[PDB]
């Protein structure tokens, strides 16, 4: 079973997921002297004011908060994406330590964590389906450094103590994904994949320029997280992050001159 360990981990993943050695895997790291300004990307809308979150869950290798998706509540469009993608649910990976944890890197700087806004290609009726394909899903990427605390971070971080330990879940209602977005929408955007098993190849991938701060305080609850059940040996949730990955035969867009 897939982890982030030495015997589990990213090294080994290819043996049962084949995929993980393909043409457009994520995360990878993003050249800004080799991307290229698009001048041909309309701009970028992120319509979140309806949302719908409905639990919070520790899944064993991060925590996903969940959205009702059932309607156009959350959702992404413009900049590369043709039609609209549903919000389904959002997750942190990050590191043990504030030199690592993002998946994504700009020039090789790591930063201490990346969050992930998944959405659906709402052509194709549900998740599952979306999964099937090449356009299939829209992740917003958004790098985390350590600084001042991210106040519409907070109820996120309030609800951890309840759910430490995999499978927990806590109702997680009213939460807004707005309070987690940067003053700016300036993104790369490249075509990849999912950064955990199975790896599926069905994202466009929008990865902001401008970090978020969170504090020390913040990530440091983050790391209190657990990756075991529930009376099992202690493995603190850090590190839950995928190295990056060949770039291929790809090119990496910039929104911005
Ligand atoms: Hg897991
Ligand atoms: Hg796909
Ligand atoms: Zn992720």
């Amino acid at each position: 079973h897939w982890g982030y360990g030495k015997h589990n981990g990213p090294e080994h993943w290819h043996k049962d997921f084949p995929i993980a050695k393909g043409e457009r895997q994520s995360p990878v790291d993003i050249d800004t002297h080799t991307a290229k300004y698009d001048p041909s990307l309309k701009p970028l809308s992120v319509s979140y004011d309806q949302a719908t979150s409905l639990r919070i869950l520790n899944n064993g290798h991060a925590f996903n908060v969940e959205f009702d998706d059932s309607q156009d509540k959350a959702v992404l469009k413009g900049g590369p994406l043709d039609g609209t993608y549903r919000l389904i649910q959002f997750h942190f990976h990050w590191g043990s330590l504030d030199g690592q944890g993002s998946e994504h890197t700009v020039d090789k700087k790591k930063y201490a964590a990346e969050l992930h806004l998944v959405h659906w290609n709402t052509k194709y009726g549900d998740f599952g389906k979306a999964v099937q394909q090449p356009d299939g899903l829209a992740v917003l990427g958004i790098f985390l450094k350590v600084g001042s605390a991210k106040p519409g971070l907070q109820k996120v971080v309030d609800v951890l103590d309840s759910i430490k330990t995999k499978g927990k879940s806590a109702d997680f209602t009213n939460f807004d994904p707005r309070g987690l977005l940067p003053e700016s929408l300036d993104y790369w955007t490249y075509p990849g994949s999912l950064t955990t098993p199975p790896l599926l190849e069905c994202v466009t991938w929008i990865v902001l320029k401008e970090p978020i701060s969170v504090s020390s305080e913040q990530v440091l609850k983050f790391r209190k997280l657990n990756f075991n059940g529930e009376g099992e040996p202690e493995e603190l949730m850090v590190d839950n992050w995928r190295p990056a990955q060949p770039l291929k035969n790809r090119q990496i867009k910039a929104s911005f001159k």
